[PDB]
């Protein structure tokens, strides 16, 4: 019922000075009862039919023709609750918090709530308890819901990577030396152990979610004198080296799986 509220809101008539008020904005389910009262009264007080659209024109015809003005108790009523919601919150404001959920994940409210320019730490912490406890009310929740558990699913593979990288070069003194990769049927016909040893090691080395990291590692092995004759590793694309990357990673992160079942057998 506050749904069709908002949907309509975003013809038939309306009166003039009709308060907005968004749906991420929180307030109460009250409040629209008495908006709406005063639209049907309004629509009363002008000509006001509804169009063939009999059984349904019938049934919003009759709430515009039984409307009444609010009474004075309901004026005063109307009046408190609207500032029963978050009205020093615009939709840029409501989008930035999505952002910074979408950044930081959902747990991480310390950094959320640094995120939100113009609104308090304190004020972006009793925003973000509402929003999870009332998000469902929101008209475009599934597309957020989407936005954030994608953020989330970002944050949660570079955690993977870097456990899965920082445990496989402990094994090693002296790992750009003496790193081996477990290929199964993966290895490909291109690449060797020795430029992937250095692609895995470097890339770690380097920071392996630093900004612009393929270029740095291109241009790391390009100065390498180990590379000095190997003209197919010094002439590899960015987008090629991360693609390599990804699916030495792979076979790293499958490796550190097979070596905690092994474990697990004492
Ligand atoms: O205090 C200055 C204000 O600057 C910015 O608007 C910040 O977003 C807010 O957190 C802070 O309260
Ligand atoms: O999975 C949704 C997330 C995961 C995490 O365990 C929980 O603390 C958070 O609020 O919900």
């Amino acid at each position: 019922a506050v749904d069709a509220y908002f949907r309509e809101a975003l013809k038939a008539p309306r009166p003039p000075k009709q308060p907005i008020v968004q749906d991420f904005q929180f307030f109460p389910p009250r409040l629209f009862e008495l908006l709406d009262q005063e639209i049907y009264y309004f629509r009363k007080t002008v000509g006001y039919k509804v169009p063939k659209n009999t059984k349904v024109q019938r049934e919003e015809q009759r709430k515009i023709d039984e409307a009444e003005p609010l009474t004075e108790e309901e004026i005063q009523e109307k009046e408190n609750l609207l500032s029963q919601g978050f009205t020093a919150w615009t939709k840029r404001d409501f989008n930035q918090f999505i952002k910074a959920n979408e950044k930081y994940g959902r747990d991480d409210i310390d950094n959320i709530a640094k995120d939100v320019e113009g609104k308090t730490p304190e004020e972006v912490i009793e925003y973000n308890a509402v929003f999870w406890e009332r998000c469902t009310e929101l008209q475009d929740i599934e597309r957020i819901m989407g936005q954030i558990e994608r953020g989330e699913g970002k944050i949660q593979r570079r955690l993977s990577i870097k456990k899965a990288l920082d445990q496989k070069m402990s094994r090693y003194r002296a790992p750009f030396h003496q790193l081996r990769l477990q290929y199964g049927n993966n290895k490909g016909k291109n690449y060797t152990e020795i430029e992937d040893r250095f692609l895995v090691c470097m890339l770690h080395k380097l920071g392996f979610d630093k900004e612009n990291v393929y270029e740095e590692l291109r241009a790391a092995i390009r100065a390498s004198p180990q590379f000095r004759f190997d003209w197919f590793i010094k002439s590899r694309t960015a987008l090629e080296l991360q693609r390599r990357c990804n699916t030495l990673i792979t076979l790293i992160e499958r490796e550190n799986i097979e070596l905690e079942e092994k474990e697990r057998a004492e």
